[PDB]
């Protein structure tokens, strides 16, 4: 097959798998990165990436992917590749690149989970709500009874930055955690999208999100190949820019 070349997003490089529409990366023996293209009519695609992993003989998602055809694309290749049952998704705010899907997650049958206030967004911002509502402590912990049996996922919310419902996922038993939209790669010269986004707490977010997960030493992020901790220093430097 061709390779996807988009306009936006990391390139596909050795250990990048195409399956269909969409590209697959391992991570870890129990981790992988799905990565999904949104054509910008004029512009080209923009590369948009989340997560699978594998706990026991069951599977957790993190992020839809930009549509819903995507999304089932995703449960097709969980299905060939890994052969097990999908439990829940968490999704990490309500925009399309991590919330479009969410229609096909339903259709399948799987718990959907994301912030309460992302939840409140979903109709504001053409999204469908997640199934179930996460509410957070004032240190940004996921309350535990609100993510029940989530495995390896840890959910934490870093205060607002890219938007106000932001929240990122460490993978427990594993040195990665999950940045989404919030954290930019080390090598960006941009915030990104800056439309909805607290530019005051920006940079405070960015760098709670590196405490809450200190000895996570690879960090995945929406818009770019998973990445060194400088990712998390350098989204903070450019924020401080932006006070
Ligand atoms: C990659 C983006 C610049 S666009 C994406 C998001 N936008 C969308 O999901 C929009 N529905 C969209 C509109 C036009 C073109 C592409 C995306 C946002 O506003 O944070 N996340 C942004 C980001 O992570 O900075
Ligand atoms: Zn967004
Ligand atoms: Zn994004």
């Amino acid at each position: 097959s061709n390779a996807i070349r988009p306009t936006i997003g990391q390139q596909m490089e050795t250990g990048d798998q195409r399956f269909g529409d969409l590209v697959f990366r391992q991570l870890a023996p129990n981790v992988w990165q799905h990565t999904s293209y949104l054509d910008m009519p004029g512009f080209g695609a923009v590369a948009s990436n989340g997560l699978i992993v594998r706990d026991g003989g069951r599977v957790l998602v993190v992020d839809t992917a930009w549509t819903d055809d995507q999304t089932a694309q995703i449960l097709n290749w969980i299905k060939q590749e890994i052969n097990l049952p999908v439990a829940l998704a968490v999704v990490t705010h309500a925009h399309q690149d991590k919330m479009g899907g969410m229609d096909a997650l339903h259709a399948a049958g799987i718990a959907t989970y994301a912030n309460a206030l992302s939840n409140q967004l979903a109709p504001q911002e053409g999204m469908v709500a997640a199934q179930h509502s996460l509410t957070f402590a004032a240190n940004g912990w996921v309350e535990p009874a609100t993510a029940p049996n989530f495995g390896p996922l840890k959910v934490f919310y870093p205060g607002p930055g890219h938007t106000s419902d932001n929240i990122t996922v460490g993978i427990d038993g594993t040195d990665i955690a999950f940045g989404g939209c919030l954290i930019k790669d080390s090598k960006a010269k941009s915030l990104g999208n800056l439309g909805d986004a607290d530019t005051e707490h920006y940079a405070a977010s960015a760098r709670a999100f590196g405490a809450a997960f200190p000895k996570a030493s690879m960090i995945v992020m929406s818009h770019s190949a998973p990445d060194s901790r400088a990712a998390i220093t350098h989204t903070a430097r450019m924020a401080d820019k932006l006070r």
